[PDB]
């Protein structure tokens, strides 16, 4: 029985507002309703894993277990293995796959972000579920993120708090939060981003959805124009939004938008938004292909419509030699030449590099790059033909081209990180010097650049 080359996810996100569901939310699990949706002839085909991420969720996580698992028995005739289950207060996160993936799955962590302080602690934050797909690294994070259209800036100070603390992955992987730690990263949930259009317009945006027109809306959408601006989910993907706003609805039709103040919403206008979503991040040259994102219609227990995304994921292999694991393959080298890092810091401290890699033993600490100013005040840190070769556990190419290089930028004076990125070995060529490139962050952020060149030796 051969290992997959893909797999395909199912992520769901609904905010319960606090209610039992209905009998039938097969519909959301099918991606069935507006936008991208799925089509009829895959009905009975099961996606390998299915992440479903709820808020606001009043079941206990047994109730939800059985309602999700005879959901999903129904439609596939499956009776899926849950992987992980994780709730903070009333944000859950389930992770199920097929049963044939159980002794596929390894390393399942589980972690929860409590977001604020005093008045803001209390009930908004994430929860996390990350684990081994073979010899890929899944990450999952379901978030529930401060309400109020005019929150915004709290929305991204909570996105910074969660990938910042959130502890999944490999711990090993120091210098890197959630944003760096996976092959696929999906994070969805309720993010609270509003259409930010005046009050006054409220039965005009009715209008506008009503006609399927969607352009003027999502031009206004927070979460876009933040993202646009680098304010939040920096180097995150998110398919085309071709549904209507999912919230916020009158509960028990989809036929009517209740956005009016009430004292249930703090005298707060709920102007119809996208606030139930799912973006991904995955590192260079890995396949992920979004196959559905879309709400569903036929779930109206909430004050949200349900979201549905699937995608078709790269995965690979646990790859065994003669020689790695256990060993390095000497047949096996990665080199860097005139590498160089552009830092937006205005410290004055020397640089050192760490290169960490599941191809690798262990991470490598580079010699202290030389300090240049650059033309336009920025600090460039030269590391030339200084890099340490590094020495891959495999060197078949079929193991090592489908490998990453996570590369951190550290203080010699704290040995804190400065920068985060990583590097493809899918190269064009081996035994060729080609330009390599990564954006850094930190906590999130842009701090810089590296770039250089790679000479990649494989067995081949
Ligand atoms: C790894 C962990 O649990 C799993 C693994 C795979 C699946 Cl599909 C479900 C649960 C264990 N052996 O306790």
């Amino acid at each position: 029985q051969p290992e997959p080359d893909m797999i395909t996810i199912f992520i769901g996100t609904w905010n319960m507002g606090n209610a039992p569901p209905p009998k039938k939310i097969t519909s959301w699990f099918l991606s069935k309703g507006q936008g991208k949706t799925r089509d009829d002839s895959a009905d009975y085909i099961p996606h390998d894993i299915y992440v479903i991420g709820t808020q606001e969720d009043p079941l206990s996580e047994k109730e939800w277990l059985e309602i999700l698992k005879h959901s999903l028995q129904e439609i596939t005739s499956v009776t899926f293995k849950t992987v992980a289950i994780h709730t903070l207060w009333n944000i859950r996160i389930v992770v199920l796959a097929k049963p044939e993936h159980e002794n596929r799955i390894s390393h399942i962590c589980t972690d929860n972000v409590k977001t604020g302080i005093a008045n803001t602690l209390g009930n908004k934050g994430a929860v996390g579920v990350s684990f081994m797909f073979n010899g890929t690294s899944l990450g999952f994070v379901n978030s529930h993120l401060t309400s109020g259209s005019e929150k915004k800036l709290r929305r991204n100070q909570n996105y910074m708090n969660i990938l910042r603390f959130l502890a999944l992955g490999d711990k090993k992987l120091s210098p890197f939060n959630i944003t760096h730690r996976f092959t696929h990263l999906f994070w969805f949930g309720d993010l609270n981003y509003r259409v930010d259009l005046p009050t006054w317009e409220a039965e005009t945006i009715i209008q506008k959805i009503k006609q399927q027109q969607y352009a003027d809306l999502l031009s206004h959408d927070q979460l876009l124009t933040e993202r646009r601006e680098q304010k939040v989910f920096l180097h995150f993907e998110e398919e085309e939004i071709t549904f209507a706003p999912t919230y916020r609805f009158e509960r028990l039709t989809r036929d009517k938008y209740a956005y009016t103040k009430q004292k249930a919403t703090g005298m707060k206008y709920n102007l119809p938004s996208w606030c139930d979503r799912v973006l991904w991040k995955s590192y260079p040259l890995v396949h992920v292909v979004c196959q559905s994102y879309g709400s569903t219609s036929d779930i109206m227990t909430s004050d949200h419509s349900p979201v549905f995304a699937t995608f078709e994921a790269g995965v690979t292999s646990q790859f065994v030699s003669k020689n790695g694991p256990g060993t390095v393959d000497s047949q096996g080298q990665i080199e860097f030449l005139r590498c160089y890092a552009t830092l937006k810091t205005k410290s004055q401290t020397k640089f050192y590099l760490e290169f960490h890699s599941s191809c690798l033993e262990s991470f490598v600490k580079s010699q202290e790059g030389e300090n240049e100013e650059g033309s336009e005040g920025e600090l460039v840190v030269k590391f030339g033909e200084t890099l340490p070769k590094l020495k891959p556990i495999i060197s078949d190419p079929e193991y090592l081209l489908d490998q990453h290089i996570l590369i951190s930028i550290k203080s010699s004076d704290s040995d804190e990180s400065y920068g985060e990125g990583c590097i493809a070995l899918r190269l064009e060529a081996t035994e060729t010097q080609l330009p390599i490139y990564t954006p850094l962050t930190h906590h999130g952020e842009l701090t810089g650049h590296f770039q250089g060149e790679i000479k990649l030796q494989t067995s081949q």
